[PDB]
């Protein structure tokens, strides 16, 4: 227990520009490390994509019908 509690949405934030539309992907980290879920990763970002996916269903709501 070394630092600040920290928050993912601002841990995980660095990997926003590489998270397009709900998908994140950055090159291979080669520094495999664990996440919320308890379980481990490939590299930062694997990590980071599990909890941008989450983000992903908020977005399931539309602005409007694509029919308009």
């Amino acid at each position: 227990e070394s630092g600040k509690a920290t928050s993912y949405a601002e841990l995980c934030n660095e990997y926003r520009k590489l998270v397009r539309n709900g998908k994140l992907a950055c090159t291979r980290e080669n520094d495999p490390i664990q996440g919320p879920d308890g379980k481990v990763h490939g590299n930062t970002c694997s990590m980071c994509e599990v909890f941008f996916q989450a983000e992903e269903e908020e977005k399931k709501k539309k602005e409007g019908e694509s029919r308009n």
